[PDB]
């Protein structure tokens, strides 16, 4: 299945979910979904509903790249919680089409051998950069706010720049 | 499956169930269902049957937001038990279209680190506010009644304002 | 599945089973089934076959409410065993259309914090009331017989008023 | 599934199996099958193939009842082994249409708190009664034979009256 | 299932994934997919999306062989990570049609009784040979870079010759 | 399942895989496949792709017999590895239609109570006999080479006679 | 173990515990303990501390028999709860040496094929007889009180005759 | 075990721990320990160290009774946390010999079918009574404070009367 | 056990280990050990060896209280790693007797419903206070350093004031 | 256990084993053992037998520190294999008392977020430093040899300076 | 345990077992035993009973070294089976004191990245060398016989030189 059946049907409506931890497996599946939808029709929007505690940076970054890749707009909806990479993906939706539901809330969070450190440093810096860009804020503030684990109300999130609209009714 | 097959068929009739603990997983699934139904036909009603001990506030709050988001009316039915967030969602149905079955009963219930407290306080207050609004009562009474774990008969529930009608036959 | 496949096909025949413990999960599923059937065709009968040790009162009461709610008649069949809430639901079938199979047997049984006691007391009294009404007996006898865990043969069950017919052949 | 796929297809041919221990779960499933078939067409025969060590009396008695209930004839085939309640169900087929395959063999067997004793005594006596009736023998012999765990060859089973024909070829 | 359902649909779009460890099992499955696609239509492109830590040489070499075998072009996309054999397969795509997503990264890596050593030496030398050819670089540099576990940015990967384009939007 | 879905579709293309250890279970399944295909169309070729470490002789010999049994040609492709019975089955393809992919490699290998010894000796000798026949070599060399665990390059395998062609492109 | 070490030490002080459900295993172990203690010294008292929900009659009855068997006195202490057979054993202590701790409470309870019924009837009647004898009450009241699940306060228990003293301090 | 070894040795020093949830099993074990120690020497003190979230009332009440029963003083030490029944037992120590460690904290907490309700009501009232007595406060305050889940600092706990001393150094 | 046998023997040498995660269970056991040792001899030192990632504040605070309680000196040794509460306990040793082994390293770390928030805020502040006190630094730096997850070398730890000596040889 | 019993007895002979992977758990246990023995007698030698693949640097470094701490000599025996940290600890024995058994062999091996990198770099450099010092070689050679995974024969190990003697007989 | 208890007692009789696969863990344990016994008394013999399929070379080589190390004689007994390294160790006993039991049998067997190959070659050659020496045979024959997996009877083993005596009675 029922759960799968629902998500499948919903995928025929160009509607897509990030509903848990952003790990490689889920990432791949989301990317797969975005690609499928783009391939089916490159002009119609995709709707991505986010209620996710976030997760692995690179995993999330893969999703972002695929969003960017897809020729069509990706609308973003904070439904419940968008934290860490979940916030990032929320913020990364096509400008104009980023939404928060009234009681949604956004959490910024400082995320997650010698070789793995280099890679992580490079990709963390790159995330901050983009979050700043998505959001309209200075990289300094994006960092400071992530260290202090700052959270946001739908209203507060609209002001900071994570999101373009708070929706009550749809249409 | 049989169980899933039944719920699936029932979903084709715009009929939906909250039949257990309101956790994130179930919340996600319900929101998904409401979204699907709204997408399939934005004008026809959705029927939500509630027999639930309630659960997580924010999970329930996500569902509420989705109900509000959906352009179409959401008819609500207390079938068995609507407690905590189960009561809230019952109460949140489109005014005029909130029902209790004769032996249904409604339970109000005071629900459920430093950063999570803040968040909870904000969302708890916000629930009381909406419960008060749905219900026609003062916020003071909504609180007092939740502390004393007050329960209601279908008749009592109609009087307090959780529900618009007690149904015997349908049509 | 095979099992599920059979019950599904049988559901297309407006035939339904209560074949185990009456818990919330199963209750929900049966209610779901009755609702679907009523929605598909409000005029044709529904056949409910009972072979159940009973279970939770409020779960059972939810099923009852849904039976009452459904516009169409609900024919009831004691097949094997109808005990506690299983007896109740047998008894609650549309008068005239309550059956026992020759070797079926019916068991009455006294069923199953401060706040929960109140609710229980209210709903237990209410069950006794309805069992009395279904059955044509005085509430006093309904209680006394439940305490002594009185059981009944198909013949004895027909006399006491649980059932309207003992079937041999169908048609 | 393959196994299920085969039984399903076979069910479309009004052919049914009792191929293991007669417990409540299997009983329910067979009863389900008999009801479905009878509902699909009340006039065509049902073929029940028995290769079962028997099992719970009341479970078996439920199946019997359902056999009786179904308007249509139920042809019975001892294929391999019909013991205890498996023998009973074999013997309970429509007279004229009870078969044993040449190497099939039939086993009679004395089967399987204060309140459960009463019930069992009543149903045990009732099984003996019916076995005697199905079989043309005195209740005394049915009992004595069950105590001594008497078994039968297809030839001996035809003589005793469990079965009307020994089949070699079909048609 | 959902995951399988997505990949299946996506296979109908001639889109294919290397999304984990290159072992024999996965290798077989990819080869299978390439073969199927080629058989279905020998003229349309195949898109292979790579997010893989690489794995077994000979497993990867089998995939490579199947890529070469398939008459149609195989477009290659580094999505996330292409390491060891993952890099190799990325590099092995039809020249002109090798892509890296902006935050993809490529890792070269020195990969993985007497009889098995021979085979390994032969196949390792052969891999280096082909990597050098795909990549435009001298075998000496391919080796040296693999020993020092050199990694690459999408930009650096385009320069070194793993990939022909860095994509932002699709079309 | 995606994996199964692919193999199924591929089976509709008369394409078949030996992609792991040759044990009884897999042997049965391949034979099943060969029989199905032969039954569906006795004139069209079957393509068998081999990437297998080999396994049980008799299991492999069963597959062989089924290949021989099938009226249609069986094209054989060494894709990755054909060892032991994997080699044998590669070699046992219809003469003219035995292929190796460029990096495929072939391994000969001396394979695997009193009663079982007899059987094994008989079937081992018989395998050597047929391998010699498939391959154009003397039985003596087939034995000697199997003892020394001799392996072969696609080129070397073509020379020794395991295979008729090395394919680069298909058509 | 520590737990076992404590009970062992305590056993050297002729102190013994019925601290859970009276099943056969526990019964055996208590009987074992009583026998050991009696064997070690037939003149010194044994102290039995009871905090048990009771359990199987025959298991309880075995413990009783052993108590009677042991030449020495058995002092009995209701510590927490003595219910069903737990009450019985409390009551069965040497007269004069039956104690309740101030907040201890005593619960009487109507306890727990054809052949097992006989046995149970016999042993149930026998328990009522002894309970009446231990307790000074009529068999009629022992029965009536067990049906109504009557419970007792330490004070009420002393009055009814389950116990000779309520202890505050020891010595 | 080491852990058990430590507690055992410590038990030889008349030192005892309530270091987790107060359930029946642990209660039994503590009572056992108190009894053993009292039996070993009725004049020397027992030291009971409390770091417990509390638990079942009747379980805790059994421990209390045993404390009172033991002729010797029971010194009580709040080490970490004394909540619910953990607080009760802390408070229940021999007056003069009740201690809190400087960072210990005390939590009052409103604790935890028809027959069970009666029992609970009686025992809950009795607990409040004794808490009031141990503590020097009115029953009204003991109740009100329990409902509001009031907690205490070692200093605040000394003032309210749970404890006679706050210890820094021992001796 | 051997492991336990070693720690036991070592306990007879007044030597004690914090060798893993500071959770309630381990905390209890350490406190138990410190109490035992103090009880055995109040004048001789206790040696506490720390190689722990730290853990729960209140757990660690219990240990601290017990250290303070014990009349005797507690010598502290950073052996490997002292982080979070592990660092605190290292710092909490008797002044003059705090040691780091040359390659030991110290990690400060910002540690770990509405009611639990209060308690945590109170105990967090209290930790910072004492850490500052132990260490000779301003509360402001203790906080700042904890947020930035500052770590220390044995040399650096001696400067900051966690420790009095770096030992090479003992005596 | 036997295994433990042997190691215990052997511990009474001041003989100790590093017989597997150097992880924190084992490190702790060895450090414990060294401390115990040192505490038992500060003047007698300790014998440490090494047959270990090495493991975690810091774990190993902890052991090293404890060796140095222990006032008494630590004799070291390469028995089988001393690799990575195993080699290090072999080399770290008291000079004069470092032994290799004739077929023992020594392996040097380049061993094993932003914050952990710093720590690792500092401790790796420190390891090289001490290995160089233990061994009489230049830090440059210690590094170069570790990268090339250089192994040594007992004879070669004596020459390089890991070890002072190769023993044949003891005494 | 009993098993361990037996081996322990037997260890006090200077009797030791190699009774399974020679892996590192067991090797460590045997070496430990040999060291213990030698330490306890350097003059008395040690008896090693072998019934082992052999195992890892280096593991076996470690045991050998320890045997040589121990000042005392090591008597060797083939009891059941000595294969591979089990044979080696049998052969490595003190000359004069190597025994086979009458039905014991001895199996020679060719035993068991770039870096590991070197090590293996060196240690394999070294084993052959010593086997030749123990056994009085040419290295050529030791190799040839190991390749052909030659096995020996107690009589044949005595002749070849693995063993000095075949024992019937002891003394």
């Amino acid at each position: 299945s029922l759960t799968d059946s629902v998500y499948e049907r919903l995928l025929s409506e160009r509607i897509i979910f990030l509903g848990s931890e952003v790990n490689d497996e889920i990432a791949n599946r989301l990317c797969a979904q975005i690609l499928l939808l783009a391939a089916e029709d490159a002009s119609k929007d995709i709707s991505l509903y986010i209620n996710s505690p976030g997760g692995s940076i690179s995993a999330g970054m893969a999703i972002y790249d695929t969003m960017v890749l897809a020729p069509c707009d990706i609308a973003t909806y904070a439904m419940g919680m968008a934290a860490s990479m979940g916030e990032f993906l929320l913020a990364a939706g096509t400008k104009g089409k980023r939404y928060a539901l009234p009681h949604a809330r956004i959490l910024m969070h400082q995320p997650l051998i010698a070789i793995q450190a280099e890679q992580f440093a490079v990709i963390k810096k790159e995330m901050f950069r983009l979050n700043a860009e998505f959001t309209g804020q200075p990289i300094e503030r994006i960092e400071a706010d992530s260290d202090r684990d700052r959270w946001f109300t739908a209203a507060e999130a609209l002001e900071y720049g994570f999101v373009d609209h708070i929706i009550t009714r749809a249409h």
